[PDB]
């Protein structure tokens, strides 16, 4: 990239937004988020993603639940009401900036 | 804001993009950038702005020159060819993320 600092800063925000958007549509496992983010073109390792997930729950924007499904313990994440509101606000900021420069 | 970490991350990118867009259109004084960024709705202090400006020059994306105009010495900033290309790349990343989540 010509502007690696922009890409670096912008990716953090992009990831955060994608996590919230996916977790508002439906419940998600961390492992699936890694694959899904990759499909959308973001290079993310579990080592980077899980701390983001935990932070989002700490921020009250996600909530996780322990589930035992098919003899296997798994954590699922979903958006809280605060998360859906955050998503609206974040999307709004994106849309505004998109409208302005494009 | 519901998601202050998103807003914080997103604002850095937004500012960076605005600096490059203004400095591609015309030459700018740092003091004027502060006012202009304020008009566009970004809280920026000289203490935050000048390090960003210096970083952009170090990255080869801006160039500054000491200029004496009307018996008065001033520093002006403008985008380099690399800066115009960075602006295109950054805008492109924005467009992509806009397409994805809207
Ligand atoms: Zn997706
Ligand atoms: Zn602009
Ligand atoms: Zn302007
Ligand atoms: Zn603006």
């Amino acid at each position: 990239a010509m502007d690696p600092e922009f890409m670096r800063e912008f990716q953090r925000a992009a990831v955060r937004l994608h996590i919230l958007h996916h977790a508002a549509d439906n419940e998600v496992h961390g492992a699936w988020l890694t694959q899904e983010l990759s499909r959308h073109g973001y290079r993310v390792s579990p080592g980077t993603l899980y701390p983001t997930l935990h932070r989002l729950e700490a921020d009250g924007l996600l909530v996780s639940e322990q589930r035992v499904v098919d003899g296997r313990a798994r954590r699922v994440y979903r958006a809280t009401p605060a998360g859906r509101a955050a998503l609206t606000e974040d999307r709004r900021a994106l849309e505004e900036l998109a409208r302005e420069v494009l």
